């Protein structure tokens, strides 16, 4: 019966006043500081950037009030490079919780020979994914707080984070090498009891929906409403994004020129949510479609993000999250 409860939940709408409360809760220059830099290295599987990247993102999820239990998902896989240890993030409120409305991305980054003295450090992919998420942790800390508390006059329902490793190809992207991080955490979840003790239901039926993002951070994004059965979610979004425009929340922001679109798109891209998916849970997948400029080359770095652009959307995805919560 609870697995289906994600089918019917509805969002709790914020009015204009928490509309404004959220929009000022969140600082662009505190994340770029304190969550988006430390993160602009090179951080491919092994590296000393992947340890560092991994401590960084620990780190700042700990010194947060609201009760995160943090989960080191570590193994080890064949690559072309030959065998490697991968870890993946995970951050969970209420860990028992039935059911987790789950943000996630790629903290790895792709490995390229370094190029005229430069290195790729994949600003958008996804050193800017991972920022927002630990920036929503941080500025929703309080509300995230109150989920401690028990009720029975709310739905079983708390959030997790999960940054994935190993997304990108050592080489050629197959299916042997890409996924590595996702595609073995979701075989793990697929096979774990939830909750614990439970028959037949595993911690993929606890998934309501997968928001995965990636190649975030280039101007003017546009995203298509990939799949039918978050396009609810989706339309969401882009009614926070206009309600947040109306109001004048938004910075450098045009209706003409709004991120959230109601085409789809013509293809299959393939990422960490792929894994998720084909066993059923629901992606509302925020990758853009084309992707940036910049994607895969040495200017995917700090100097080709946009600021306005990802404080805009730190303040939607951050509404989306609340009103997902009913916080
Ligand atoms: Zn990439």
């Amino acid at each position: 019966a609870w697995p289906e409860e994600k089918n019917y939940h509805q969002p709790a709408i914020l009015n204009s006043s928490a509309l404004r409360q959220i929009a000022e809760g969140t600082s662009i220059s505190e994340m770029w500081q304190n969550d988006l830099q430390p993160l602009l290295i090179e951080r491919y599987p092994g590296s000393p950037g992947s340890y560092a990247a991994r401590q960084h993102i620990m780190q700042r999820i700990q010194r947060l009030q609201a009760d995160w239990v943090l989960e080191i998902d570590t193994f080890l896989s064949q690559t072309p490079e030959g065998e490697r240890s991968f870890s993946n993030i995970i951050s969970t409120l209420n860990p028992t919780a039935k059911r987790h409305l789950v943000l996630a991305c790629h903290y790895d980054s792709k490995y390229f020979s370094h190029w005229n003295n430069r290195v790729f450090v994949g600003a958008t992919d996804s050193a800017v994914p991972c920022a927002m998420m630990l920036e929503l942790a941080r500025a929703l800390d309080k509300k995230l707080l109150s989920l401690k508390t028990v009720s029975d006059s709310k739905p079983d329902l708390s959030l997790q984070l999960i940054f994935f490793d190993g997304e990108e190809a050592f080489l050629h992207w197959s299916p042997q090498d890409s996924l590595y991080g996702s595609r073995h955490l979701a075989a793990k979840m697929a096979s774990t009891p939830h909750p614990p003790g439970a028959r037949g239901t595993s911690q993929l039926h606890g998934m309501d929906l997968l928001v995965l993002l990636d190649l975030i951070g280039a101007p003017n994004p546009t995203f298509p409403n990939f799949f039918p059965n978050s396009a609810r979610w989706f339309e969401r979004l882009q009614a926070i994004e206009h309600e947040l425009h109306e109001l004048g929340l938004l910075k450098d922001h045009s209706l003409e020129g709004r991120y959230f679109q109601n085409y789809s798109y013509g293809g299959v891209i393939q990422d960490d949510h792929i894994p998720f998916l084909r066993r059923g849970v629901p992606v509302l997948h925020l990758i853009p479609s084309p992707f940036p400029e910049v994607w895969h080359t040495m200017d995917d770095n700090e100097e080709n993000l946009d600021e306005s652009t990802i404080d805009n959307l730190n303040k939607i995805l951050q509404v989306f999250v609340l009103e997902y919560l009913h916080l």
